[PDB]
């Protein structure tokens, strides 16, 4: 089925509370939306959420590069996913974030064509419960404990805590939380490259008593070679996030035994196609995978959720940010139930789209 036009949209939605990590503070989710049209009149949706300090892309750059990409895709068969992913790579290096949106949309169309929901089109099955955590922003420790409480009250059974400050402060943070919210509630932490190799090892051993599930990206992605040293000198398991973007990164990390688990994100792998490779590797190496994201709406996370059902090695889920939006512009897609349990669409394709004339109010361009 030939691709006849693609539309790109700037989708900036404000967050209720500012979102805070060791790398910076965000007030908005500044996403880019992608709609691919076929001659047969099918429409595929993709979304991406550029994060400047990690992707090295922005809503502004994504909106431009996306046009380069659309141009090259016009006239091609939306079913040749691999061919088209290569085509995009030939147009521009990197820019995985925006590429992922195109990729996701292509799979949407592919699943639609097959008359299956994405998860089934990928060979997955609904044989496990998807339960999301919820994220406490890095802040003054009292604030952080307060939030942790509210979160527990709202019924979430898994908390993800943003650390990455001084060793002293991060420990005060986890303690105040643990003593203000309980020892039964499972909690995981994320440094976003915040610590030095030194500070990491010291803080991670000082934190072990508080029973934490795993720690995401404790040090600079540039120092991934120091990960194996940290993995061995620290009980708590460490999960590679920024350090694991594509399948090559994954293989390299496995090779030097850098970490215990991965955090898989479709933006980092430039779409579903390569995410599948990372998953395979994680399987062969008996490594648990957490699927997560950035500030995608429920449309983006619906794609993540479909992919989450592809392999039993995936068993942790971080799909919370859409709940932080002032307003939900998505039509269909994953639904959040109590306890943070996620339910995946069963209709053909992605199983999500955007609310009527939400799109029409957006700054947009259209590639013929
Ligand atoms: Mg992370």
């Amino acid at each position: 089925m030939i691709i006849t036009q693609v539309e790109l949209y700037k989708s900036p939605v404000k967050l209720k509370e500012p979102f805070k990590i060791s790398l910076g503070i965000l007030t908005h989710a500044n996403n880019v939306i992608v709609r691919i049209h076929t001659a047969s009149g099918h429409i595929g949706y993709g979304e991406c959420s550029p994060f400047m300090t990690i992707h090295g892309e922005s809503m502004d750059t994504a909106f431009i590069v996306g046009q380069y990409l659309a141009k090259g895709l016009i006239g091609t068969s939306c079913l040749d996913i691999v061919s088209n992913s290569l085509l995009m790579d030939a147009i521009i290096y990197g820019n995985s974030c925006i590429k992922s949106a195109f990729n996701i949309a292509l799979y949407d169309l592919a699943a639609q064509h097959a008359g299956l929901p994405l998860y089934a089109f990928l060979g997955g099955k609904k044989d496990k419960i998807i339960q999301t955590d919820y994220t406490v922003s890095i802040d003054e420790p009292h604030k952080m404990a307060a939030d942790a409480v509210q979160i527990k009250k709202n019924g979430f059974e898994i908390i993800k805590v943003k650390v990455g400050g001084s060793k002293e402060l991060d420990v005060e943070r986890i303690r105040m939380i643990r003593e203000a919210a309980g020892d039964s509630i499972t909690l995981r932490i994320d440094a976003n490259q915040g610590w030095s190799v030194e500070t990491a090892i010291e803080t991670l051993t000082l934190l072990e008593p508080y029973n934490i599930q795993h720690c995401e990206e404790p040090v600079s992605r540039n120092l991934y070679t120091a990960l194996p040293k940290i993995r061995q000198a620290c009980r708590i398991p460490i999960m590679a996030d920024e350090s694991c973007c594509n399948s090559f990164d994954a293989e390299r990390l496995i090779q030097i035994q850098a970490c215990d688990s991965f955090n898989l994100k479709l933006s980092k792998s430039a779409g579903i196609t390569n995410a599948l490779n990372i998953i395979r590797l994680a399987e062969q190496a008996h490594m648990p995978v957490q699927v997560g994201g950035f500030l995608e709406s429920r449309l983006g996370f619906t794609a993540a959720a479909h992919v989450a059902l592809v392999s039993k090695t995936i068993c942790y889920y971080d799909f919370d940010t859409p709940l932080m939006f002032e307003a939900d512009p998505v039509r269909g897609g994953i639904v959040y139930q109590q306890r943070g349990i996620i339910e995946v669409p069963e209709t053909a394709g992605l199983g999500a789209g955007y609310q009527k004339d939400y799109l029409s109010g957006l700054e947009k361009i259209c590639i013929n």
